[PDB]
């Protein structure tokens, strides 16, 4: 019979019936349609297993196939397993942008992407001119940012500053944002968050040759090896352009270098559950390297385009609503 399943999007929750048959791959097509994603290869489905893993669902075999809960529906949530370089020189559409923003500030406000106090409330002020748009006195009021989570926790436990004088350093950068799209609002989050040391960087726990315990980074530009304390500054990096190969096999991982006249790396990493996972986003972030070097396809070409039209679309729809705004505001202007 037809298999209930539900997919949540930073966004929007989505209901499909699936064969016992549909493999990842046409679940994640139909995701991917709905919202209208063209963006698709930094995006993946991820899951809770039998275990209560997080796992990323893959799209080469069946959806029923992987170890999937005893649960109906079955859930997904979409998310971005790939990152880009740059921000603005790759996510071409308002929908990629939105969801990789959204994914983004959900790790800061959260402490998992470390962020500084100072950083965090220039990201808040972004995130409240994307909410709100331009800063009005007439409507927001002395207690406007009550009701949103803006700042990580680890900043608000940190400084003394009470609800009322952290929304006084936020309206002070949204008034400044005062002219902004809502969508450059968001681009401009995303140009900021990057630039986070921790931003991307997927963090697995290693031990060295000698047995010294050690964090792996895995990310756009390469594998960084940080200390077990400092897990912002890399000690050593690998780019992926210096990266020949890279295996494992019963915990040993070696990273074999493009120089032949350079040692190989060892690393270990204790589950087989997890190395797979390390392996897939470094074969993945290693094919997106390269992709990112070779130059542009005669279809993001093409999705440029459409992008960018239709955001000359969106400011013409946008100008015939702001016109009918400004007549009807004016207009109940004499009612007290």
């Amino acid at each position: 019979k037809t298999i209930s399943v539900r997919v949540t999007t930073m966004d929007a929750e989505l209901e499909f019936a699936i064969q016992p048959n549909t493999t990842g791959k046409q679940l994640f097509d139909q995701v991917v349609k709905t919202i209208g994603l063209r963006e698709v290869w930094f995006f993946g489905l991820q899951y809770q297993d039998t275990k209560g893993f997080s796992t990323w669902l893959k799209l080469n075999k069946k959806v029923t196939a992987q170890d999937v809960r005893k649960e109906s529906p079955l859930l997904f949530k979409f998310r971005a397993k790939f990152y880009p370089e740059d921000v603005s020189e790759e996510l071409i559409q308002d929908i990629t942008q939105r969801l990789f923003f959204l994914q983004v500030k959900e790790g800061i406000l959260n402490d998992d992407i470390y962020c500084p106090p100072e950083t965090a409330v220039l990201l808040a002020s972004y995130a409240v001119q994307s909410k709100y748009g331009d800063f009005n006195k007439e409507v927001h009021k002395s207690g406007y940012l009550a009701g949103d989570k803006l700042l990580p926790q680890r900043v608000l436990e940190q400084h003394k500053l009470n609800k009322d004088q952290w929304e006084e350093r936020i309206q002070v950068w949204h008034e400044e944002h005062r002219g902004m799209l809502r969508e450059d609002a968001v681009l401009e989050y995303l140009k900021i968050a990057q630039d986070l040391e921790m931003y991307g960087v997927n963090y697995f726990s290693i031990k060295n040759k000698k047995g010294s315990e050690l964090w792996l980074g895995v990310d756009a530009l390469g594998l960084n090896i940080y200390e077990q304390n400092d897990r912002l500054t890399p000690k050593i990096g690998f780019p992926w352009s210096e990266i020949r190969n890279i295996s494992f096999n019963d915990k040993k991982f070696v990273i074999k270098p493009i120089d032949k006249k350079a040692p190989d790396f060892v690393f270990y990493a204790p589950r087989l559950r997890i190395n797979k996972r390390i392996l897939a986003l470094c074969m993945g972030n290693a094919e997106l390297y390269m992709r990112r070097r070779k130059p542009d396809t005669i279809e993001v070409q093409q999705m440029k385009a459409q992008a960018r039209e239709e955001k000359h679309q969106k400011q013409m729809e946008r100008a015939m609503l702001e016109n009918e705004k400004k007549k009807r505001e004016m207009a109940e202007k004499e009612k007290e």
